[PDB]
């Protein structure tokens, strides 16, 4: 009988890999799956929400950048319970949707992270307000290569990566959340919000910053973050605000005139 | 001091005896249960919502059959832990419901079946994988228990064994989906909670009652004909559709007349 | 350029025909209907509502009684202005949606009725400052329009001095209203919508069937007991509650699934 | 046929004349009043809004200060048309709410001021541009009757020429707007409608009682003081924040009591 | 990892000290509060609320009377477990608010800040089990106390409902009475007690609250010499509200919309 | 007195002329211009909304392209009447918004767009009875003005007879809709505004880029390329989606931030 309470937020790093597949893909999402979602989830999910991503910046195809959106859950239980497999309707989700994501074409795999609500560290930033200013907030999560002891890359990430970022002035705010892998073996292992004012301050400590780095003997590729794009690195640059809170918001698939 | 996480789905199966107490009965319900209702247990329960039932088919009778809806909350707690007793302000229940509903007669009356369930169906036993676009679907929810003194054990072994394969053979029934009722939280006489979808009431028809003569009559049968049990007291029911407009937590104004 | 304002109610009469339609209409209502309607008209409507009808009562197929709904909007603009036939979107209405309702048989076929009435009732015969707390109403509300060769003066004539009194005399009828439809609009074939009501179908019953058997048939009439027109083609009907929860404007959040 | 597209703000002076009074009068607002009212005239009415009044500030019974709210009507069209006197349903409007109002006493009455106005303000005196990052509004609305047989130019000239410029000189006083009231509406014995706004009580009083004793005190004086008008019956008033939350049309979820 | 389901209604007791704040205050809580504060527990918070206090009777000043509102929220989790400290986005919380709600002076002794924690439902229904919406319009008093330093619990809690509470029950005026204990291990709250007392009205209050409650022995630890026998905003604070609020927060709110 | 009905839909072009303005400019659009606006005109506004534009597709540049959306009101009265222009509360607007729409440098600027319509398409030449179950719509929104000193009906003959037929010849041109601008509302320099659905950024692409090299190049062109008229200045534009989630007047609850 018994289910745990299990409070989690759940980041999907919704990706577009064509332009020619965005007015279909954002159909799918915005006409099919929220109603399907909420269908089956209302009783157990407390916020449903989309944080549509911002135009991809220079050489953030090297993050795994999510050119569609974020889609993030906030669950009371464990969806990968075997007891919740059980649904009396079920979801529309065709083969298409993962051609449009990237899924299928070599192809990336579907990166769906489960974590605790609150960020287990603020490594920079605290006590920023709304009123502080208009937040340009990438989300990147990192996965290291197989074979790849843990507590060697979480040392890499905390005592190389971020005293980079605590260097930068452009940088106001650094989040940290070690990823729950015990729920879906989702491969990532952290998952970060770095929050810069704007593309070019991005750009100009993710890239140029960075280029300081020693590059490790695990790089999968020359430049950081050294991990694979989109496999073991995905990431996307939202805004503080949406108008899709599913859960509160959503009046049905209404046209435009 | 410490509360139990108990996430559950209740059933209440909403009987009206009498077109004449519809309007009645109907105004009950959404003038003052729903205010009453989420004055007390918003912050615990995260969906409230009413499914009519659809008019009653030929022999619904014979399967304890709704006439009024489906009332179905979704708990994040036991609604019969004793500390939940307590209520600052009190809901507005009077005699004339349980008349209308039936409970009380003007010449026996009938219990108020209010199934707990967990959130999520236990046994999926017919069209898995069935979604909203495959169509308008005619679901059929009927809970039943086992009269007194009948292994529980053995009317199980009934159920999934003889029934439930005559429901897999029709190919006008959708999908079969059961629950086994939780009776440790409210004492309820109810054993176990199916939803069997069809197209329409004929469907319903040539499956619950021509296919089912075929079913050899058991020994602690209460009547004839399947379902064997008796109405209203072992065996509740109701035909609803896959959508309702009252979902009360999100959709309530206040109870606003027609002009 | 100018577009004049013209407030309005219209009133759809909604029959569905057989009950192995219900799921199917009831299924394109509301995942449908109400989406299209609002994605067009959101602008220039100010409510848009469903009145589901109450079970047909005895003899109601005699009153043209619609099975399924009202539906019920408000309008600024007439919807009739020619320049509103163009839509960017246009609404999705399959044949099947005509057969459910009866326009068409899959057995004569029935033709739509579309009623446009000014926003407030004209005539108010009876029940004046009745209010919510007086009680529960069962609303019957019925059009007619008078068969072809009828003077229209002489149907008003009929209509307010025989039968409205009979309504007046009957303690079991607790409110008459009437407007006369807006024909200049779209050439509906009804003169007058009214609204009767009764505390429940058996006051209906009593009345509408028994104290009208009193009335002198006219020599125009359809068939040979009030409401003497055709069912379906010169009355149309519903009883309804005072209460919808499908006021789509306000409580709609998409075509959200049972589970 | 024809209804005239009339767009209008309404304001009513909703006082409350005692304390024991409030919790009662207020529930019947918040639990009777809004549902009964949208019932009505939500097809033509865009907005629906109570701004509970702030504490009554010193010697603001001299101004006929509503003790309760402001109660904010927009119109499409006018309430006042006689075709709009029928209702299907009426409103519960008990003689106690008037009681409570002071329409009524326990030993002579207040009338009912309810002040028609178009939707935007006519005059802007003092302040124009002023935004919301500009601080919180002490907003002071006043209407304003001269007394009968007072000549109504000679009245706008006394207010224009002796009161606002008094206004504009005053440091606390943040804006000056005012609304001549449609008088050929209603019947209101309204002249003018004024938004006064300060920073706080202190404010105000500093220019409404002191920086107002300047004023010579004219010929058809009701009272010694400015506002030299009878409290309630030529004078009424209200102190409101910029924000309420009973937005009602858009905010109402029924009549939910605490736990 | 592990998060306790520790489901409790929250009630903080908001004051304003000076009737020339109320504007500013009001507009802080309306416009800034909601927002911030939506923004950071929509996820584990049920229902978020405030019910505006009906204005201080007389000498409610001597029962911690709160002149702005009760601000109750409903929490499925202890929002003072350690790992909740940490919000993306932080609140905006002025200085002045604390100055405006009596924590601080301008520029000078203040008042605490009384944030009490309760089980989702009372604990004791001591009068009036059964009452419902229709059998009237209620003046809800509620009142939370705290027993001085060095005062033994035990021997409050039998004061209390030994010899207060009988006077409520006794006098006809008074149409309810409820009491849950203070949850203390949680936020280290002063209360230890928070009772809901209903009256038809403001006289009702009076009556009871002060003339009937004259007929009480004066404790030997008492801080005032008149009922409740404690410091005001420091032991005792309390509110009279309605049975219903408007501002029911996650339900209803649409942005700070500003009249015209 | 008298204020005239005057329905109509606003399209104003939203440019962000650089991404590092981006997430400024949409907190800005999201947190202060709804707020501020629904403040203003709730009562007299039926559907306030934004369409965020897709990505600017290759030589977008050259037809206005709006890189941040549409913003579409519908009015019942003339927002340019005098008399709207006397608000309590006014709007905030700061400088920065302007540079980051364009309209400033901090080169050469660019001018405001704001064009009203009737709120029916005028002209419907190609694609009429397309509804949402036909697929996912790329709705190309474009509007124009004749450069100083061209005949109005010589550039109305050019784009009816030279220009349309290239869409209506088109397969990959599923849409073509067209009103004209009201020019007594605003004085805007814009002359019509168009709608024309593809598939995709490719199918605008094909059409708008490679099939209008076909097109003579008029001696009053702005630009050697259709559509042969300064960027922003007489021609701007926005590609967008069927459905925004930002429908204003319903969807909007505060500028909640992401956790
Ligand atoms: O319930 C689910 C669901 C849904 O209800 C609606 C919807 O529109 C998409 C969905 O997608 C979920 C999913 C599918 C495949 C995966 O590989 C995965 O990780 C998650 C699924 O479980
Ligand atoms: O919006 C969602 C979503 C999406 O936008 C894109 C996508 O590719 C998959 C998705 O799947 C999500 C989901 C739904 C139900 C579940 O039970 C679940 O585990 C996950 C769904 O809500
Ligand atoms: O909270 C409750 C409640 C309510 O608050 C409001 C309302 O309108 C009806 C209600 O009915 C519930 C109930 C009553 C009698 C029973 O015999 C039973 O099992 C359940 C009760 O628990
Ligand atoms: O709609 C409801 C309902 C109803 O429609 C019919 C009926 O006969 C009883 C009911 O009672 C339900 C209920 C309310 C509160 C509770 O705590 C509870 O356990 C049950 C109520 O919500
Ligand atoms: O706007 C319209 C509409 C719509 O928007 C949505 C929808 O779901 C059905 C609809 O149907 C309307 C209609 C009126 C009269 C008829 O005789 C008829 O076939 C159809 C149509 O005008
Ligand atoms: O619910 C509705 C409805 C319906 O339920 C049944 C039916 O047979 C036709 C319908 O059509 C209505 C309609 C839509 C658009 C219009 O422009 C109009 O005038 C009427 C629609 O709203
Ligand atoms: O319909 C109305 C109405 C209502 O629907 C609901 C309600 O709660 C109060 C109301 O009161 C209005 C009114 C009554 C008496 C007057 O003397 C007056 O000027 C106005 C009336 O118009
Ligand atoms: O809030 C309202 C209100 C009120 O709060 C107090 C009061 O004493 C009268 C009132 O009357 C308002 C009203 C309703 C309908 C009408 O047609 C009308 O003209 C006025 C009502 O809505
Ligand atoms: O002292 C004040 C003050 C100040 O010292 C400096 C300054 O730049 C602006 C100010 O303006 C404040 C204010 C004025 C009018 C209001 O209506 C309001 O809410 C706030 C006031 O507090
Ligand atoms: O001494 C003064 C003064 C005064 O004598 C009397 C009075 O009633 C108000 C006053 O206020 C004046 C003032 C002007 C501008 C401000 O911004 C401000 O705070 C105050 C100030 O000149
Ligand atoms: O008496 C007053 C006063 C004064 O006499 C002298 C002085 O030097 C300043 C003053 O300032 C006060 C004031 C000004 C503007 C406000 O907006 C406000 O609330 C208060 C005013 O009342
Ligand atoms: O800049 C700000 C600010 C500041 O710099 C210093 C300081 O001591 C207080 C402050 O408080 C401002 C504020 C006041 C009242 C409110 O109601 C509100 O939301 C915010 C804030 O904006
Ligand atoms: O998160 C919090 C918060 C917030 O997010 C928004 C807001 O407008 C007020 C708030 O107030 C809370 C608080 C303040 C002072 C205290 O002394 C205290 O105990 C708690 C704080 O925790
Ligand atoms: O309304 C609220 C509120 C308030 O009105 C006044 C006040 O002085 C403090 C407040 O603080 C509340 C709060 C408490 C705990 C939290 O963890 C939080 O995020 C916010 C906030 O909700
Ligand atoms: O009311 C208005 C408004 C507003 O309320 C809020 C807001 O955030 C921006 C606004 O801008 C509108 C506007 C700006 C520039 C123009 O050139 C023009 O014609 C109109 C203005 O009218
Ligand atoms: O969203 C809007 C908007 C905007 O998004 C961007 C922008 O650059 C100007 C704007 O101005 C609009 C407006 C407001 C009030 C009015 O009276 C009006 O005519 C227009 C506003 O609503
Ligand atoms: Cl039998
Ligand atoms: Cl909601
Ligand atoms: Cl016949
Ligand atoms: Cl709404
Ligand atoms: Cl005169
Ligand atoms: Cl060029
Ligand atoms: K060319």
């Amino acid at each position: 009988a018994d289910f745990k309470f299990e409070p989690m937020r759940s980041l999907i790093y919704v990706d577009c890999v064509s332009e020619d597949y965005r007015p279909k893909l954002q159909r799918w999402i915005y006409k099919v799956a929220i109603p399907d979602s909420i269908s089956q989830f209302e009783p157990y999910v407390t916020k449903y929400a989309f944080y549509p991503s911002f135009p991809i910046p220079p050489q953030g195809d090297r993050f795994g950048y999510a050119r569609m959106q974020l889609t993030e859950h906030h669950w009371l239980v464990s969806d990968l319970d075997p007891r919740l497999e059980i649904k009396a309707i079920a979801e529309t989700f065709p083969m298409d949707v993962l051609v449009w994501q990237g899924q299928i074409p070599e192809g990336n795999p579907f990166i769906f992270a489960f974590l605790p609500m609150w960020w287990e560290k603020d490594l920079k930033g605290k006590g920023r307000t709304i009123e502080d200013g208009a937040n340009y907030r990438f989300n990147m999560t990192i996965g290291f290569p197989e074979g790849v002891d843990k507590a060697e890359g979480e040392k890499w990430l905390f005592e190389k990566v971020v005293p980079i970022l605590q260097a930068a002035p452009e940088c106001t705010r650094v989040l940290a959340s070690a990823v729950k892998k015990d729920i879906n073996g989702c491969v990532m292992d952290w998952v970060l919000e770095i929050w810069f004012e704007n593309q070019s301050g991005w750009y100009k400590v993710m890239v140029d910053d960075m280029k300081a780095l020693e590059k490790p003997s695990w790089a999968q590729q020359d430049a950081f973050p050294f991990l694979k794009p989109y496999h073991n690195v995905c990431s996307a640059a939202v805004a503080d605000y949406t108008p899709s809170n599913n859960l509160a918001n959503y009046r049905g698939y209404i046209t435009m005139r």
